[PDB]
């Protein structure tokens, strides 16, 4: 009868979180998990309110009520077509200096902060000003988009595995250029689901060769 | 000054279609082009009212007003998680008979008929009854959930590429196992952008060996 609800965003998807449900899952079986669609800034609130327990999202948005547990830095590549400036965007990476003058696909459409204004920030902190932006409402749609042929995308490195055609995913040299992925948790929860979720995060994070910014 | 808005379902996004819309954004670059999330049923309306001129489905919604142009049949496919039924689940494909009591994950949300209607047909018209169904929002979701544990997914071939892990995508062996991809216009539309983007179409389906169902 004990439900566990995750607040998760989307490119999450395409990563390790389903595997470390997988597996939370096979070692609790009695644990009933309902996966909820929720940015990082929204699952603030969400938290707060007992609407979910544990928040997988990719921005350092902080709140004394909330613990946030750093797991993993991913690296951003900027999804392009794949005849889109052969010579100008070299495959061995960019600065963003480069597509500034690129029309640009923002994502999600969200409250926030969000992803997009995150991707902005990037820009901003260099000085910089990308020349056309548009929000679109989920990554897999802005990747549709770039190969529709509708510009440029940056996206976390796991996203490149995202089924769009035609497209190539170029390295961002930039040093800040990584999306943070963290578990959100409320500060005076004791519930065992977050040590048991955190084993599991260990787990498949071993598996896959990656060692999770914190030490269990 | 003129913009084709064209209407499609999300599952589109990881097949040949991103690639018809580069190539007619090539073609005729004058065009602006507004690509629409909507369903095949919605989409009905969307034509009829304007508020679309081209719509990318895959149901036999038909209506006197509307015209249905059959591209392609794609074989439908059973998402697995990759260690769910070794034995009874064999690669080489299975019948729906053998998977009626899975939890079945079906999509998307939206007004019906729709894929999920149109999956569990496939079952009625075989006299056969799935366990459990539930309506997930969109086909990636879905596919993350399979990933996840929470059952079994069936989609289209092109959705094999979608980047959830640790799936198997399954022949579906029974001989109504296809999903049409069709595009549909008002009857009485008599502008040149249907012939272009159908040229678009046979060029792209030559590049990639696939015979369109329609002769040019
Ligand atoms: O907006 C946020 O809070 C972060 C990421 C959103 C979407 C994604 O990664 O798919
Ligand atoms: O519901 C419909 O009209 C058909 C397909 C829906 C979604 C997809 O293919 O992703």
């Amino acid at each position: 009868s004990q439900t566990l609800r995750i607040g998760y965003v989307s490119s999450l998807l395409y990563g390790l979180l389903p595997e470390i449900i997988y597996l939370f899952r096979q070692q609790n079986p009695e644990i009933h998990i309902e996966l909820i669609e929720c940015g990082t800034k929204d699952q603030i609130n969400a938290l707060k309110q007992g609407k979910i327990d544990l928040g997988f999202g990719r921005l350092k948005i902080t709140d004394p009520a909330i613990r946030r547990i750093v797991l993993h830095k991913e690296q951003l590549k900027l999804a392009i077509h794949k005849h889109h400036h052969p010579n100008q965007f070299a495959a061995t990476g960019v600065h963003l200096s480069q597509i500034i003058d690129e029309p640009m696909l923002l994502y999600p459409v969200s409250q926030k902060p969000n992803f997009a204004t995150f991707i902005q920030s990037l820009f901003t902190e260099l000085g910089l000003v990308p020349s056309k932006l548009t929000e679109i409402r989920e990554i897999q749609l802005a990747l549709g988009l770039v190969a529709a042929g509708e510009g440029v995308c940056i996206v976390p490195a796991s996203a490149m595995d995202i089924g769009v055609k035609n497209l190539l995913y170029i390295p961002i040299l930039d040093d800040d250029a990584y999306s943070p992925i963290s578990l959100a948790v409320r500060n005076m929860d004791h519930s065992n689901y977050i040590p048991k979720i955190l084993a599991c995060v260990q787990e498949v994070f071993a598996t896959h060769h990656i060692r999770p910014l914190i030490e269990s």
